[PDB]
């Protein structure tokens, strides 16, 4: 499995993004039963304001699909 | 933040959807120490043939920056 994180600028050293890493990797196994080397992980970092387009392409769009939909809410 | 998690098609009814989505939200928590309400998570299942795509989208070009690399490649 492929997963994507979405956030806002954060400090991370190369221990804390291993360590989130390992954490999200060890979630994926339990739930979905995959392998380790079948997972990767991207973590993106976005600036302080440009939330709006995370929102518009990947909120919005799948709002009922959503494993967990977000708590706020940003349409006009 | 929003974490988007792409994977194989399997069989998953609400409960574990439910499950992933609450153990996907205590990592992030510790990790980025984001409130609650501010998780999105999106859960993707894609057909075998369609991953090249994913690959050549998501994971090759990013590959360097993933906290997390795939133990498999797609090159072929």
């Amino acid at each position: 499995p492929h997963i994507d994180i979405k956030c806002f600028p954060r400090e991370l050293d190369e221990q804390q993004k291993a360590a989130l890493a390992a954490d999200i990797t060890d979630v994926i196994i339990r739930h979905l039963n995959s392998k380790d080397s079948s997972i990767s992980i991207a973590l993106q970092q976005i600036q302080p304001e440009s939330w709006q387009a995370i929102w518009d392409a990947e909120i919005a769009p799948q709002m009922e699909a959503l494993i967990k939909k977000p708590g706020y809410s940003m349409n006009a």
